[PDB]
């Protein structure tokens, strides 16, 4: 799975624009791909569909299938070349024709997928695409969705009344979802369209080291030797190795470092008979060294934001501009690192954070396993291969970036209501992952505010992350005791020698709303409760990292716990600073990325 | 009986800026007779909470305050008796001068007086001092919450150790099993006031809508007692010698709110030295069926749940606020108030009375309640306190011809325990009909609940249900929020009763737009209201409607509340959000009288 | 001609982030053949200033800015016409390949080409140099302005010795003779596209409703031009075997707005090995007295004002956002957009194409004017530039059905001087007469003046007037505010030419709140609206409303201008205010066709 390219071998098509859009029902097979949409409607691809037309709630709300189509053509003179339909993402389950014929089936809404559609798109010919895109979320999905009975996240009932009983059965069906974010729908990611010679390149490995050594690998289709060349910044070949395995070594080696670093990255040059593709990369090591994490053998410190894809109009779709405003304000942050909640982010936020030096904690879409004390979804939710198949797909995607340097297996699962249930699942993921990564990576879970001593889980992870709300959701109001109560818990930390990060924590606040005592959802408040909780952190020379949530104000479900989406961002939804955000930014002025221990 | 002035009473207030400090837990931490140490300035009437930031002690305390202030009765101004009134004291109080115990109260929105006749001579400086306990728990009304009980709508991490540590660790402060902010303080005016030795004590008029106007003045002395009744320009148009009994008004003009003319009489009543006047209206109220006649004209409720609630003031009184909330209410085509969640100051129904504005009347018994685990009708030692509190309000309202139901209380647990509840509310229902010699509707604000279970709501007068169908319960939805809400007026119809929905609302924070009505947003409460309106004008037993609320308000901290409670159709600073322009026009279609 | 792909044309993109350094004041600063130094990534297409707050360099530069990147054209994409084609570039450009320089460009809204193919063969890879000037003045379009003027709604206190020195020690800014943010940089897409060697040049179809088509290709080659019109399925129901010409079309179904169906008909066009499409509408567009006909029906615009502006786009392009907004104007019941200072891209165009939506198409001749002291008509090297952007945009929108007006400029100064400022703008008004096949009104939108001395406005072929009675004068005072618009509407009556509204609003922040509806606040909006549209319908030659403005839009630094233009009947983020959803009842009782 290498993202698409283009020199002198390849071509790269946008396929984006915008295509003719209808919407669908729960009947996968209501319209016949081979023949045009009916009533279509414009949409613009790549982005959510849900806030595109306001004529009605209908796009908003929808709950099923929704179908896209566009033509596509190949000119005559493109001749000869082997041609790949590669889509970025379609969230969550997605078909795809092509003239009526099926070429492709993906489940998972964040992670890539392609069709080799050579014997199907001639140069001179035009066909017609279309793709059914299902927004539906189940136990079966990832991110778990919840199914009749239980309510969505942070959900409001009056059970047991038969007014609002009767309501819920005659009610209409809705997504009900066991995460709190809005399930944004559609084709996310760019299409792109691309060519690659008969035989070609088709994956590329790099594992580097911090004397200048080099572990490659290139796999190939044909019979053409293989050559490599390490390109640096400016272009210049400063090693070189002509076989497909083996090892390259960079005199005076530059370490890929976030700022006060120099990002430095590398090109791996492979050329193949006609073919040619360019991996990028970084040199840095990356060692847990008991409770220390280790870059470049410098003991880090994570000053980071936990992020989401999500924006006015665009929603959860992919926004290049939007991704170079968001990384420049976390430089004005002095922030240094970012984690992709809750699912694994466009392939460009990678390629961008590895040119500017953030380091990341790459996720998987695996939040909301947990149902509750009386469901056990470790045995009653149908969960462990979809688990398998998308841990698979980040790490083969994103196995390059310098800008990764932790694994994320999934967020806030049922840790305590069974606790060896969730061991035995849970571990045979930690494990996987460290034989998927050519690079050994550290793997983590990061775990819900939950009983720690009935869970036995998150300790065994090579970090620990805790995501703690306190004087938020429990002792609200209140940080002398929200700082007691987490001082407790980080002794019990204490005694369990890994290196731990707070990976989320937060307070919804409305920008505009003051208040001299600095009460909930107030700026002020936002302001307390970062300094009040931080200033316990830096008491403990075991706490290495701080994500704080979250990055920006993102929408969400409709409920009287969400104003109009989540509001604990540090930015609100047009990436305009709140009082916190100036108060982060000061601490972060003084934090320094390396040697603070 | 209210304070007056005449050429017999003297009225004088001593509101203005007292001295205070902040107590603790003993009701015994000061000497009520040297001057208090280290003492800072307050106004009274107030809410002390707001009143200092320097830091966040005044807001958040817990416990006791303490005022002072010297008084003074000028020499020339004897041969009376003298009178100490408060307007309220919230929640508990207790009054001494120059170190001598003159009143204790508990209750923090129902008057209380001294007579210190004999403490305070002419020519005298006397030293007063009150302490204000602000503290709420299983014994109030309004009810608190004792350890290990949430505050109403709060939000915890049950069972994990460190919260737990952390909670009995915590400092102590009340946990409101009410949504509201527990200001507390002197609310309402402080007042020194004068009678003749011998005065008068008492004035009833229960008047019918023919002329008669039946009457009973209760005097100390022994001169006999002379009423005449004063048209609203003041005129003598009928008189009587005798202290009890039945004058007849010729021509009478009933009292009626809008489109009605609000018409007052008084009661000019003498006995020897001494002058009262009574203001009074002539209306009759029937439930006769599933309608609720006035004046014979069946009657329809477009009314407002209020508070008292205002910056800075916090709970106290401001008569400003008062004329301002009263003619936005004129401006939205309203005509009822409730008084959510307590009496409110005099001043605010004599206010009432006069611009045409009925008036449902509540007791602070609100949250009688504490989940299917607890029995409050067994465990809270209140049903003593609600009888006083009951018998405080019908007393001292009843001459208003505003008021037109009175209210038992707030949203108690009826249905946990069905009959444990009807054995508890029956009785203050029919305590009730008798403190009021007027006989008017009784009622009880039943919360959202399993309505087939409980078998005392049914049983009221008027009855009086709170429903969040789309809010609280299918979120969002007002498809289905209406399925739902129809549900329930299916069960309500073969009650043969007359309801009204007595709350019902949905958090708007001034600002959001949404093109697609979303929860929180200024166009979601349009929809609210709208779609069950709707629903509500198909039920021709359905007589009234209760917005909750007229205004925004402070609340306890507490994840479900931003920053107090939102669902205002007016801003706190009185300014209308896009539901209320909504509101204000459908009530502009819709009659008081014969819809 | 629009870039396409078919069996005979490539279209490749080259958006995406390159590389980017801040410049000066330098045209020379920088060598286009060697790397930027220091540069950082930059999202393109986008404005730029919105895009590094970790300082305010890019929001306030003023001067030049350099984008870089490297264009390779694959081996087997061989053989054929390679063009690169930028959407826009704001306001002037220098663009270099493999430093060897290949388009100059002034004019900030309309694009331009340069033929590459002798410099890109198949096979390998060129540096791409774009250096961007964001510098307006008297000689640009929009007007900017220089030495002792202030910025258009900008204050000051002029004469105070301390005032006078710091306003000459300051740090030059660009001070817009305009009331919108001076954004910049590599707007629009940037596209890499081929033809056959001997190709498809220009498309001019010019429909009637009964049928006949005029059409005319022009060529490079030799080979004769088959054309075929094709219908909303895409069958085949005309055909002819020569490059001009005419032809017929059976039952032809007409392009409306709503209510009417937007019917889309293509000109297939081949000629050789070429192929290119032209969509196009078969309608008719007639000021007939003090009506305004579309198929000869009566038709009373419901438009907005907008802008091409968006959080971090800037004036970017943003295909998102304008669907979102073209499905709000649906929802708000209206049917008419203007292109508010400048024309838009093209795919906006392609857009009410589709949705059935009229348009206005703006130059971006804002600002042609520096109040009573100085002449612009003899001061301001304007002319020449006027008349070519005049010409960019009508070649370029020739062929859209929506368009259906266009507009010289806005808001000029026409009273202090006005006999220049009629020799200024009348040759002008003739000039888009005679530059459009199709021959529609033109127009020329006024700013609120003395009418009486306005002798250029009431010669356009539709008045369009901006009017802010009851805002900028008499203010709070909407009993007023009526009498005075009353006044001068009296005096258009006399004209008889039919007039439209083209800009009126009010300040609205989202959440202010009175009863009383005063000044900024969402109940004024409405009063605002509510008031002044009750005498627009007692007057039967009024036949259209475009409020200003669609959505909150940024601005410069001020003190008249709360973050911004706030007249938006929505939100930057496009959440309708109070004054919308009466506007959305309004426009709800009011037809398209056959109100007056």
């Amino acid at each position: 799975m290498l993202y698409p390219e283009q020199n002198e071998a390849r071509l790269k098509l946008s396929l984006d624009g915008t295509w003719a859009f209808a919407l669908g029902s729960c009947a996968e097979t209501q319209f016949d791909p081979a023949k045009p949409l009916p009533d279509a409607q414009p949409i613009a691809v790549p982005a959510s569909y849900n806030d595109q037309n306001d004529q009605t709630t209908a796009l908003r709300r929808h709950y099923g299938w929704v179908w896209y189509q566009r033509k596509v053509t190949l000119p005559a003179f493109c001749a000869g070349q082997r041609v790949v339909l590669r889509f970025g993402s379609v969230t969550h389950t997605a078909k795809v024709w092509l003239n009526g014929q099926l070429i492709a089936q993906h489940k998972g809404g964040f992670t890539p997928f392609e069709a080799d559609v050579t014997a199907l798109l001639q140069p001179g010919e035009t066909a017609l695409l279309t793709v059914a895109c299902d927004n539906r979320v189940n136990h079966s999905t990832l991110p778990v969705g919840n199914e009749d009975g239980q309510l969505a996240f942070f959900g409001s009932d009056n059970a047991g009344i038969p007014s609002v009983e009767a309501a819920k059965r005659a009610a209409a069906p809705q997504n009900r979802p066991n995460f709190d974010f809005f399930n944004y729908a559609g084709i996310h990611r760019p299409v792109v369209l691309y060519t690659t010679p008969k035989e070609y390149i088709e994956d590329v490995t790099i594992v580097p080291a911090v004397d200048g050594t080099v572990q490659y690998a290139v796999k190939t289709t044909g019979s053409a030797p293989v050559r490599v060349t390490v390109l640096d910044a400016d272009g210049n070949a400063v090693a070189s190795a002509e076989s497909a395995e083996g090892t390259i070594t960079i005199p005076e080696v530059h370490l890929w470092e976030p700022r006060p670093g120099t990002p430095y990255l590398y090109t791996l040059h492979a050329t193949c008979g006609a073919d040619v593709y360019d991996q990028t990369f970084g040199v840095r090591s990356i060692e847990v060294r008991g409770t220390q994490v280790l870059l470049n053998g410098k003991p880090l410190y994570f000053k980071g934001f936990c992020k989401h894809e999500d924006f006015t109009a665009h929603g959860r779709g992919f926004d290049p501009v939007l991704n170079v405003k968001d990384v420049n304000l976390i430089h004005w942050a002095n922030a240094n690192a970012v984690r992709t909640s809750h699912y694994p982010y466009a392939e460009e936020f990678y390629d961008l954070c590895d040119r500017e030096g953030i380091l990341v904690m790459d996720e998987t879409p695996a939040v909301g396993i947990g149902g509750g004390a009386a469901v056990n979804p470790y045995k009653e939710y149908p969960l462990a291969e979809h688990h398998r198949q998308v841990l698979a797909e980040m790490i083969h995607r994103d196995k390059n970036h310098p800008c990764v340097v932790l694994w994320s297996l999934g967020n806030e699962p049922n840790l305590e209501h069974f606790p060896q249930d969730a061991y035995d699942y849970w571990h045979p993921l930690y494990e996987l992952a460290h034989q998927l990564d050519p690079q050994d990576r550290p793997v983590t879970l990061v775990c819900c505010q939950n009983d720690y001593t009935k869970d036995i889980t998150t300790r065994t992870m090579d970090i620990v992350c805790i995501n703690r709300y306190y004087g938020w959701y429990n002792l609200s109001g209140d940080m002398d005791a929200a700082c007691y109560g987490l001082n407790q818990e980080l002794d019990f930390w204490a005694e369990q020698h890994k290196p731990v990060m707070m990976s989320e924590y937060g307070a919804d606040t409305v920008a505009g709303l003051h208040t001299a005592g600095a009460e909930m959802f107030s700026e002020e408040f936002q302001v307390e409760f970062y300094r009040r909780l931080d200033a316990e952190f830096d008491k403990r020379p075991w706490f290495v990292g701080e994500f704080v949530w979250n990055f920006a104000d993102y929408d969400t479900v409709q409920g009287p716990m969400r104003v109009d989406g989540n509001k604990k961002g540090l930015f609100t939804r047009d990436r305009r600073p709140k009082l916190g955000m100036h108060f982060l930014r000061q601490r972060w002025a003084e934090i320094p990325t390396f040697g603070f221990k």
